């Protein structure tokens, strides 16, 4: 029931244009940044894996999961979800653009298997996954989350 | 069918006992050093996040998930099964003793989703995890396995 509780209004994000993956991704952490429930730092370890990695955290076409590890300056289990309307190249070959974020930060591996769990069938949901790529509005997300 | 075409003879072992944490995961990870699943220096990471952080990959009352990033030693996806019969304390408060080690590693997070999909399945399914936690020997894990 967990995906209903933490994706409230306060860190649900629709904007039409990000300037590139860093603004996506820090569209969609500063509510988390701002609410306490991560530390600044943890974006940075996004951002540092993102540069030095690539980005292993694109999960589908269209789709995002931005996240690292409950070492990185989590405080306490958390989600963002933001849509960008126009699309975002995160340089994740076909999976490009990506349109739909949603940021998880866990303290502990119990809390992030269950968020997992709920994000694995919401991904696999296409109908949900095409309403959410496809939204305008906050509420559009809201009506999607509420059946989780 | 994951958990049963991974989880084979040659990654799932029994053994009554560990020096301390530090050795379980060392057992438990083996078979993926061995194989080149994963790079020696996981089991370093491992040791690392714990030092951070605390035992935060244990799951619940007598369960450990060891794992890591995909740069700190993946090559494949993997799991590896062990079962430390005595019993082991990873100082997880109430969670201790842990008897249950599933090693994961991923090298993305489209196969690691899938992988906590399935394994929080099994984890949600009381009456086999009880039959892991009773297992005395190869056969046991791969009759619990067979029905994944």
């Amino acid at each position: 029931a967990m995906l209903k509780t933490l994706l409230t209004s306060d860190v649900i994000q629709v904007v039409s244009q990000a300037k590139d993956w860093r603004d996506a991704i820090a569209i969609s952490c500063q509510p988390l940044i701002d609410n306490g429930a991560v530390e600044a730092r943890y974006v940075e370890a996004i951002y540092r894996s993102h540069e030095a990695i690539g980005p292993y955290y694109v999960v589908g076409p269209g789709i995002a999961m931005p996240h690292a590890r409950p070492e990185d300056g989590v405080n306490r289990l958390s989600l963002a979800l933001t849509v960008i309307t126009e699309g975002v190249t995160f340089n994740a070959e076909g999976n490009d653009p990506v349109k739909l974020l949603i940021v998880l930060a866990a303290t502990d591996s119990n809390s992030h298997i269950e968020a997992i769990s709920q994000l694995a069938q919401l991904f696999d949901t296409a109908s949900d996954v095409q309403a959410l790529l496809n939204a305008k509005t906050p509420q559009d997300i809201l009506s999607v989350i509420a059946r989780y």
